[PDB]
């Protein structure tokens, strides 16, 4: 029992960022990305499984003896969230802990600029996060969601899977379904929100069409809608939109960008020069008169520029632009920087 | 249970919309769209679990334990219908409760010119209320059904994601269905909805093409055809009623709106400038002969404007004109008008003259 | 039983055109257009149960409870045929009724010009009656078999959902099907309808491309076919045909079409001007030469100009056309054809005369 | 019983081509394309229904009851051999039956070329006959495979929905299956016809995409395969065939077309000039070496006219060289070959 | 049981590299690559059944029962790791066993250059072993987890079908996943593989798009990707790469290897000259600013050319390269290295040298 928490209460003591259980090794904790072994005894597949078995339900044992693998999410009350993953390798139990702040920083804390602040308030639109898994998105959309809570007087509904950070009440009152074990699905719990009488939505990942067509409806029914996909910058990602669409539909969804679209992010993590922690690169569009015209227009081979030079009067900013400024502050290299742009040639351009 | 009746009706009697209950908040209501907590204490999931046990039968237990969620609909006798869903997040029941008044508004009592009156009295053609969601439309179309079923002696079905309001028979005879409930899709009702001898058509969303072809085929067999649409403005609306069909398909669709079409209202409501209820403001296109050469010349871009100027000839309005009214009439302010106004800089010329 | 025998004879000695059963309403039956309800106690569920599953069989029974809706046909001895559409409004059923009438009218009678007839006594080609649902095709349909049945000694066979006019034999020899009951589907009567020596076929709507395929290898094969759409005119017709196809196969199908092609009708009800009853309203497209050629030199947008030219030589009719023999013969109001024009200024400028 | 046999003695005695029997009319013949009723009392649902049942085994009684509809054959010994189908119309009973000589006409007889008659006797490749439905196809199968049943000591097996002519022992061994009844399906079949020793298959209708697969694949390794298609001419047919394939495999199918085809015949039926019967018009594709290099070129826009152009040479006819040589024996007449040329220009221009 | 103890001990004395199970001959092994049976009777399949059937679980008997094959691995402790096919011939259970070292070679000790030890400490990118099964692949990539287990304190995941190399705990956390026993598949461990806290992953065989695409995203996230591909050179390698994804999605791709990729190795095992042993021929590619620009540009036609003066820059080597110096030093014959020359000539013009 009191042998995980004082595990958790190490790696937290420690200032450790993840627990690492395996047969034949010691328990170890990942600190400032290194892993470091504990002086205990090797665990062998009856103690990891007898350890992760210990918090679960019989419901999550029956799961887990039916799949082998789950994820989940639990609290330690005054200490902090986790998210778990327990597997089998070698025939034994493993399992891997990440832990998860109570406290969500500010979008200042984080290096945001004030405008996606300030798109935090509106209430209508399409809102784009994209980016690889693990960039820094949920902390963005927590981060968001409890500026939205303080401020408004609405409902906020989110479908999890799972959880990666707990909203208790400030202003709003939020609910967050977790799939798997509240809810049979993301779709069984579509079948139901509008009955739940919602303002905002999380809808988790963007898992297929269907759910893509069910979030763009409710998208343009007055709602603000969050929801996050893999791809790399805008351009990328309005492709991306495009191309699933047949032929004849996007001239229509040439239209239905034109109308709805409020802003697109994409976002990146990089190593901060220190070391130590990660650090945001940011490509950001905003649709302008001028852009409006350009997706009127048909030309999705010249919007790349319009972004790139909106930057003074519409505060937009390119990857490398940002990359750029992280270089003159010296959070990142400048191999790091043209290692990881996407057109390295325009950022020797506007040098 | 005991107690649960009194949270109705301290939402019924503060004229909230909905009542939210979930555990580690007081209940909160929806008074005109926004929620106010109330002075009681935060629910526990002793308190969640038996209110909401309360109103099942042991079917109902099943089934909720079965699945985790429930849409259903009840009244209580002498106070209100309501429709319920109850649902578990944080591993706790929760529920959200919206409420069904047994009485319509009137058009006067909604602020509404008299042209949609008359355009409710209309043999045929195609009327589209349109707007966000909650802005009224819902109501509306009640009303336009009530004034119908008072004044005609013709045939109303309704065709709805869920039922909302109730309307017993008054001259004519009305027929409700459920979608979900009553008939599989909105598909399967516009199937089967030309053998039923309709006058009156409640088709619920415009949700796609498909229920479109099926409108503008009503419109032209003489029908009056009610449908909703959540676009913001006319000229939004159009562009997506176009815009759905393939380029080569947009001339024979544009041709048949432009010869059904008789009128477009878009509602929104507004936060009074007292703090204190909601208004709306509606843009509305009668179309003229003008107008109709225009949506078949594929000429969507002056479409507005012979809105903007078609106020003394036709008693047209575009949102703007409206809201310039209700700024007059001091019911909103200024920079509400402006902060909603899709160009600001028509608003100032209109005010600045 | 005896009680929904006597509100249809009630039906039939006022003149009525369709029975209405609802809960919470007596019966009530449009004269002239308009309900009148009878003088009896509002029905119940219990009440629309009785009186609706009276005319039910028990695999009717399940596949009723099975689907929610159900259209249907069925005959009263010595009486008439009605057309029946069933669906459930507030958790009951609810049904619609249609009647039938024994004795189909003939070409003259309706108004149709001889050119019908004589289309009639065609051994091969294709016929396309066209319009809405309930626009009075089937009845142009059954006035066709009548004159083929009373003039030919061939087959024609009938495949129906459901089964409308009833045809007993004259000359021809005549097996109609009913989709559901008769025969699995469409799709299952087209794999056997080639071993049933038909000479002439009616297959119902014309819902996909592979009914169109069995059509169009019929049409070619000496077979007289006749298929129903739900459009308003040739041009419309024409181009929603050939869009089915891909862009590769258009030139083989426009080629067939081209060959094969006798006619193609397209109706519309009006009310007529003196506020009782209806008139027809017809365009008919006889392809000539010239047409066929706009076939094979891929231009479509010229056939408008043969419509409009071909009155004289082949006897075609817009239906504008149509409307102002109408609008001359002060059968139509000025206001209902140009609501109805697909080209109002051209309507306008046949008024000049 | 005895009943429908006079029924059917009456419509050979009568020289009637096709039986009707329906509720509320006496039994009715077609002669000569027109019906006739017979001097009989009307038949009612349980007359319509015990006469087709009379004729059927329990287990077609089972299927029947089970599917409402039935294709079947049967032959009468010394009469004929029929084809029959039993429907429901107004809740009764229907039937039609055509009846079907024993006696196949030759090639000749049916105004066929000899070449047709010189291909019946090649040892592989493929041979596509191709036109709609009743066309006479049936007929050219059965002559031609009862010429190679007398002209070969080899093995032919036929797949059939159901038989349209028996052909008993000639010079081969000849195994006629009857889908629905001896098998459960064309694929049942296909899946044991390598096992069973064939030389030459006919194949029944190519109603699906793996069957034509199996069909090509089997008439590759040195069968001669017969199969059917729903096309009415030669150019039709291959932009048919080819346009199922995907198009980077076009290449391929032009390759394959190249290798393995030895002749194309496209036919269509039309009304004799006399009124009586039906006559045969017919477009044949041979390939060339000149073919085989447009082939080799990529020009199917120019095929057509080398088969318009390989008369003298090859023997090659297109459809409307063949109902000019229709018009010319006034077979058919001049309005009927127009409203049936696929190209009347060209007619015109031959004229 | 023991008897297949004693089969596997005579295998390891004898130095041999496989056993061989099948009815109707008695075991043989393989020795210097030729077989030799052993003085035993022939076998039957009751004697196959027991001795195939004495490793497996009843899990594995239910599923060796329903699929008529088998791959695994297992372990017998102080001796060896074995890798075992199972397959049925006659009717009856036949196997092949091949076995496997507790001691995994260096890079020197397999006359691997310098770079894949410095690519060993790589803090980020794409490393990709290709070449035919069983040509080396796996002992590679052995090698380099065993380098990096030694080196660094991370997390080191495999997934793998089935488990080859066995890795204790040296430095780093190991997690080794075997498909169908500790995962349902590659695609659930890829489900779950971010939540692992990884920085060095073994995904298996590279078989299809979604796990490529894992892949792209893990190499661009700051870790280490091995993959394979049954390649036999970087050209082959990189064509067959881009060639799976969509035209217009090829230049994001392009863009993305151009970023990630930091080296590509295709493997051959070739008979030494000696007759005795095998000995490795690679193919080496690291990008440089030309090869990457070379797929900035679209320029793929060019990489040979850049391939072909990449070995003083950058280290690298073309197959025919490694089978040079193997030439020079007289390791391979000149029939064995032109024989597997991708370019027999240019093998030539070296071999002037």
């Amino acid at each position: 029992m009191a042998n995980m928490h004082q595990l958790l209460t190490e790696l937290v003591n420690r200032g450790g960022s993840d627990l690492h259980l395996t047969t034949n090794s010691p328990p170890q904790i990942r600190i400032d990305g290194k892993l470091l072994p504990l002086d205990m005894p090797p665990l062998n597949a009856v103690d990891t499984k007898q350890l992760c078995y210990s918090i679960l339900t019989e419901q999550q044992k029956h799961k887990f003896e039916e799949n082998n693998e789950l994820d989940l999410s639990f609290g330690i009350k005054g200490l902090s969230r986790f998210r778990g993953n327990v597997f089998v390798q070698r025939g034994a139990v493993a399992g891997v802990f990440r832990v998860i702040p109570y406290k969500i920083l500010s979008f200042e804390e984080l290096g945001l600029p004030p405008v996606v602040r300030e798109l935090a308030e509106k209430p209508r639109g399409l809102v784009l996060v994209t980016g690889p898994t693990g960039s820094g998105k949920s902390t963005t959309l927590a981060a968001i969601i409890d500026k939205i809570n303080t401020d408004r007087h609405e409902h906020i509904v989110t479908v999890e899977d799972p959880i990666e950070y707990l909203h208790p009440h400030k202003s709003c009152v939020v609910n967050q379904r977790e799939v798997g074990a509240d809810t049979k699905s993301f779709k069984n719990a579509l079948k139901y929100i509008l009955r739940q009488d919602p303002d905002v939505v999380l809808v988790g990942e963007l898992r297929d069409l269907e759910t893509i067509e069910a979030a763009l409806t409710l998208a343009e029914t007055g709602h603000l809608c969050f929801a996050t996909l893999h791809t790399n910058s805008a351009v990328q990602t309005i492709n991306r939109i495009v191309d699933v669409f047949p032929s004849y539909q996007q001239p229509q969804v040439r239209a239905q960008l034109s109308f709805v679209l409020e802003g697109v992010l994409s976002q990146t993590l990089l190593p901060k020069a220190s070391g130590t922690g990660r650090v945001l690169a940011i490509e950001v569009m905003v649709p302008n008169p001028a852009i409006r015209n350009l997706i009127r227009e048909d030309k999705i081979h010249q919007i790349y520029s319009q972004m790139q030079v909106g930057q003074e009067k519409f505060g937009m900013m390119t990857m490398n632009q940002c990359l750029y400024g992280l270089l003159q502050k010296r959070h990142i290299t400048m191999d790091v920087g043209m290692g990881r742009s996407p057109d390295p040639d325009e950022l020797k351009q506007m040098l």
